[PDB]
């Protein structure tokens, strides 16, 4: 049993909710919230941007040593920081962005990277402004992740959609 509530549930593993991410974590707290990060972390719009302005700029400032030590993530891939005001821990996960022309089948890459945390609050990879497909995404999600997901959806006609679509 986990705090989680008003979420519809998809599969044994897997469910979601029309809500704002950033709202959600403040109520939660929970163990790991997913960023929609890009390899650089600069996180400056999107849920990314969304989660920084949260905590004050601290993810930024945390995110900049992180690249300085450690140089880019690779697209697929994540890194762990803390969670500051809105989770123990954030899991940055780079989903391809088709606005730069990158490979829709990393996204199955991403979603891998949840299976290493036993309970996840997370946006759907490359959604929103990296372009992709949502419908899409969720399938992704779905046929990938094994681990506990809570899926928030901003977009109350997009939550509509992935729901009544939802095969
Ligand atoms: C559908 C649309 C493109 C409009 C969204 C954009 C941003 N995003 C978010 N998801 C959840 N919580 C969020 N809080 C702030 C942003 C945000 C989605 C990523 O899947 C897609």
């Amino acid at each position: 049993v986990n705090s989680f509530s008003g979420y519809l549930k998809l599969t044994d593993n897997v469910y979601i909710k029309n809500a704002d991410i950033v709202e959600e974590a403040k109520k939660v707290k929970p163990t790991v919230v997913v960023n929609a990060a890009n390899v650089y972390l600069k996180h400056g719009g999107g849920v990314a941007g969304a989660l920084n302005k949260a905590t004050n700029n601290a993810m930024q400032v945390e995110s900049d040593d992180y690249i300085a030590t450690n140089g880019p993530l690779k697209v697929g891939g994540s890194c762990v920081l803390s969670g500051h005001n809105l989770a123990k821990h954030c899991l940055h996960v780079v989903g391809p962005n088709v606005n730069k022309g990158e490979d829709i089948q990393l996204l199955k890459s991403a979603y891998e990277n949840f299976n290493q945390h036993e309970v996840l609050l997370a946006p759907l990879l490359s959604a929103g402004i990296f372009g992709a497909d949502p419908i899409h995404s969720l399938r992704v999600c779905v046929d990938t992740v094994r681990t506990n997901v809570y899926l928030a959806v901003f977009d109350k006609n997009l939550y509509d959609k992935l729901v009544s679509s939802f095969l």
